[PDB]
């Protein structure tokens, strides 16, 4: 079995030429050459007691087919579950993704646009299938050399259940800080579609200036951060939060005024804009959908409704996890 960087990287005989890529929220990922494609793939080592994440993200990713989302090719692992594990998934080798291409890479206008477009149209297929990602970010954002654009990082999905969004305020959550939206800090457990829409807008922000625009460093500066660009709710954005502790907190704040988004993205185009405005609206009722964030002028050289696909369906102790897995992966045994 071959070896990588002092480190076991088992990958049969179909995969060689091995080439150390660098460290996910899994573990080991290489490129390899896939002897029977003829083409560089990348290979991810997960590691196990196995994570819930894992089996999450493998049971939708074979689910979900589609150009803007990434796919499992292959996964290689034992043939028993005694002797199962490591799980080694392969999947299309990527050029980059937006988090390294925003560090050191200005986009134009037209690369802005069509990123967005891709992560929309993307969305739209996992948002019709119930499912939301919950994880939106530039590091889940993969890009091959031509700028097709792939999402990725499936761990933190969940099945949409808006009738149980409601939560008290300060609430702990999961998902990356700087894209969460306002209402998870006050009263929401992130279970409705409009959380993975705010993310696309910080993102979007993001591709205009290459800087994150809420950088919170902690849990309520996140909102500071947010409140100091979108001024203080209305009240009637106000009233929609019933929960006593939120509202007062709120309430407790002195008055800020918006920061207009054109002195914060002064070269940004103004369809751009106002589509951005549309997507980090504070209240998540009013925000825009995703099917309505396709349909803005911004992105009329590329809505082609007919061509967004949407999914046909909608979507334990550690040893039944290691079984479902195990389970989940025999697809790929010969
Ligand atoms: C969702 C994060 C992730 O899986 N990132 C990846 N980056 C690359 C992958 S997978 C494979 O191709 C190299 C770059
Ligand atoms: C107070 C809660 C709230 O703002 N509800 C809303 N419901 C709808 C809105 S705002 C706008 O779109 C129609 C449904």
């Amino acid at each position: 079995p071959e070896m990588v960087r002092g480190q076991v990287f088992d990958v049969g005989p179909r995969y060689t030429n091995l080439s150390y890529i660098g460290e996910g929220a899994y573990g080991m990922v290489c490129s390899a050459y896939d002897n029977v494609n003829k083409v560089r793939v990348a290979i991810k080592k997960i590691s196990p007691t196995y994570c819930q994440r894992t089996l999450r993200e493998i049971k939708i990713l074979l689910r979900f087919r589609h150009e803007n989302i990434i796919g499992i090719n292959d996964i290689i692992r034992a043939p028993t579950i005694e002797q199962m594990k490591d799980v080694y998934i392969v999947q299309d080798l990527m050029e980059t993704d937006l988090y390294k291409l925003l560090k050191t890479q200005h986009l134009s206008n037209d690369h802005i646009c069509y990123f967005l477009y891709q992560i929309l149209r993307g969305l739209k297929y996992i948002h019709s299938a119930n499912v939301l990602h919950r994880d939106l970010k530039p590091s889940n954002l993969l890009l091959n050399t031509t700028c097709d654009l792939k999402i990725c990082d499936f761990g933190l999905a969940r099945v949409a259940d808006p009738d149980h969004d409601h939560t008290g305020f300060l609430t702990e959550y999961v998902a990356t800080r700087w894209y969460r939206a306002p209402e998870i800090m006050l009263n929401s457990k992130g279970y409705t579609k409009s959380i993975d829409i705010w993310s696309v807008g910080c993102i979007l922000a993001e591709m205009l200036s290459n800087r994150p625009i809420f950088p919170g460093k902690h849990y309520l500066d996140q909102l500071n951060h947010i409140l100091g660009i979108l001024g203080s709710p209305s009240q009637e954005d106000l009233n929609c939060i019933i929960n006593l502790k939120a509202r007062n907190y709120l309430l407790s704040l002195p008055h800020k005024n918006k920061v207009p988004w054109n002195r914060l993205f002064p070269n940004a185009d103004s369809k751009a804009l106002d589509l951005l405005d549309k997507m980090l609206t504070f209240n998540p009722h009013k925000r825009i959908e995703v099917e309505q964030a396709l349909a803005h002028p911004y992105l009329e050289q590329y809505y082609d409704p007919s061509d967004e696909p949407i999914a046909e369906a909608p979507f334990l102790p550690k040893e039944k996890l290691k079984e479902l897995i195990f389970e989940e992966t025999a697809r790929f045994q010969p």
